[PDB]
């Protein structure tokens, strides 16, 4: 299930126990977010992230 | 920890690990809509009520 919330600029999630992610700023349509995490888990945009799950299947 | 910074636009998403995705559901004014799906055993807190929660012991 999805969770949909509201977060003001400047405001933060907290995913977890180590894992922040921040609305930085907004431009338009456009949102700037700052996510900090532990250096094992990673962090990707979903177009690369497709990639990198097509290329671990082989 | 490390800080990644990035741009999404509505409708766009990221993924954290591969069990967790932020999705920008809109925008209106200076606050976002953001849509959060993850796995039942990971809690998903809004900082500052987080905080409260944890300074009432």
């Amino acid at each position: 299930s999805m969770l949909i919330l509201t977060r003001r600029v400047g405001e933060t999630l907290m995913i977890g126990d180590e894992v922040t992610v921040t609305v930085l700023g907004v431009k338009g349509n456009q949102v700037r977010i700052g996510v900090n995490a532990p250096k094992e888990v990673s962090v990707h945009r979903e177009e690369i992230y497709q990639r990198i799950q097509a290329e671990k299947s082989q």
